[PDB]
């Protein structure tokens, strides 16, 4: 009646073990977490991050949030003292109760009351912004005079600034920005602030650490279970599905896990506590809202599990004609380059992903040359910036190739909308190449070698 609570997702209570390596752990943990989409882990019980910040230095401007289910958002001044002291006075006067006398229950219930009421017009606020000067790391990073406490968990794979620079990391090796991407996004939360229904870019993994304050409720879907959200969503929220003209205007959404789990979309739930950690993977549905006053850090990373389904989410995206956040050719083809450093594991996954990538390329260059396109000249796709190398139609950001007509000046049509580009005979084009066929081969070759 009314709220039924979706399912609990999985907890993890590694050893210490265990623990000691964060991808090997959740390689382990993958074939029961990626069935739930997120999962919870508790780290062994005496590792304590040190978290010390002054509330009064750290500034952020807020973000307003109206409550209301199925209304639009787009996805991206208080002292954390001044923030706290409005979001616990908010809490208390909503309930007219002690603000840990409120059961998470009721919180929950309340929510999904409330986000589904037209009269009620609640508006919360919160903070999410990258680590910055102004704003850094709740993990401990190496700088300014530490204490050995903080020493101890400044190498850490789950201090979540070294997660991505990590060697069983795909993301570390990219050398093109993707700073949203790669640096940890720090969540000041409140009573009901709340983050919609979304999955990672580039269906990469996400994890988050609860550093302190009150609980983080979460709702989960699993990655094979994405396109059955989107169909419901789509019927009950159109308005979230049409075209977007950047990055910086996709539109997502609140709604109730118990209208998926109507729909027999599965959802699962779990209350993340501080020092507590949840992963998402990839392509995993994720909303939830916040308990009360907190902070949470947060960061994407990228496995070698992931490689293949990198691949086939810059695919998609490209079907949805959804803007990149890197490429994904360039980021192997970087690796490839970089075979004899590499982790020997990731060498031989790469090695598999680039075979695909080269075989596709032949198959793409031998149909646009069918086409008429005979003209052809290398081109260092890395050194143009992002938006001088989408495709005009699909907007997928080249690196393998594309074609250009001198008729228009600086556009670009991936191997895929060769048709897109301009109205000149395709005797008019060049294919521009970064690297022949027979330059990939021993990139390859290099990356078995190293694999061996
Ligand atoms: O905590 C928030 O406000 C959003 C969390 C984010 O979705 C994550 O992947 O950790
Ligand atoms: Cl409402
Ligand atoms: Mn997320
Ligand atoms: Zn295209
Ligand atoms: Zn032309």
């Amino acid at each position: 009646s009314m709220f039924l609570p979706p399912p609990e997702c999985p907890v993890f209570e590694p050893s210490w073990e265990e623990f000691a390596d964060p991808f090997a752990f959740i390689h382990k943990i993958r074939p029961i977490a990626e069935q739930t989409g997120i999962c919870k882990v508790r780290p062994p019980p005496d590792w304590q991050p040190p978290f010390a910040c002054d509330v009064d230095k750290l500034h952020f401007t807020p973000r307003i949030q109206r409550l209301n289910e199925l209304e639009a958002q787009t996805r991206v001044d208080y002292t954390l003292r001044t923030f706290g002291e409005m979001a616990d006075a908010f809490k208390s006067d909503y309930f007219n109760m002690p603000v840990h006398m409120v059961p998470t229950e009721l919180v929950e219930k309340e929510f999904w009351r409330l986000v589904s009421t037209i009269e009620e017009d609640v508006t919360v606020e919160y903070g999410a912004d990258i680590a910055s000067k102004e704003f850094g790391s709740g993990f401990p990073v190496r700088d300014i005079k530490l204490s050995p406490e903080e020493e101890e968990y400044l190498d850490s794979g789950w201090n979540l600034n070294n997660m991505p620079v990590m060697e069983q990391s795909v993301l570390a090796h990219i050398t093109a920005d993707i700073c949203g991407m790669k640096l940890p996004w720090l969540y000041v939360g409140m009573c009901f602030s709340s983050f919609c229904w979304h999955i990672e870019d580039h269906w990469s993994y996400s994890i988050n650490y609860l550093h302190w304050g009150e609980p983080k409720t979460w709702y989960g879907v699993p990655g094979y279970a994405a396109e059955q959200l989107e169909n419901v969503m789509k019927k009950l929220a159109p308005e979230l599905f049409v075209s977007q003209p950047d990055l910086l205007h996709q539109l997502v959404t609140i709604m109730n896990p118990n209208t998926l789990m109507t729909h027999e979309v599965p959802v699962y739930r779990t209350n993340q506590c501080a020092g507590e950690f949840v992963i998402t993977f990839p392509r995993a549905y994720h909303s939830g809202f916040n308990q009360g006053f907190n902070f949470a850090e947060a960061v994407n990373f990228c496995t070698v599990d992931w490689l293949p389904l990198g691949r086939q989410c810059v695919e998609h995206y490209r079907l949805l004609h959804r803007y990149c956040v890197f490429s994904h050719d360039e980021m192997i083809c970087k690796m490839a380059s970089k075979a004899d450093v590499l982790d020997v594991v990731v060498a031989s996954t790469v090695q598999k992903d680039m075979a695909i990538m080269i075989e596709d390329e032949k198959a793409l260059r031998e149909t646009v040359r069918k086409l008429g396109v005979i003209d052809s000249e290398r081109m260092d796709f890395e050194l143009l910036p992002d938006d001088e190398r989408q495709c005009v139609k699909c907007k997928t950001t080249c690196f393998m190739s594309a074609i250009s007509c001198s008729c228009k000046p600086g556009l670009l049509v991936c191997l895929h909308h060769v048709k897109e580009l301009c109205s000149c005979p395709p005797y008019k084009y060049k294919l521009r190449y970064r690297y022949t066929l027979d330059d990939l081969y021993p990139m390859m070759n290099a990356l078995k070698l190293r694999a061996e």
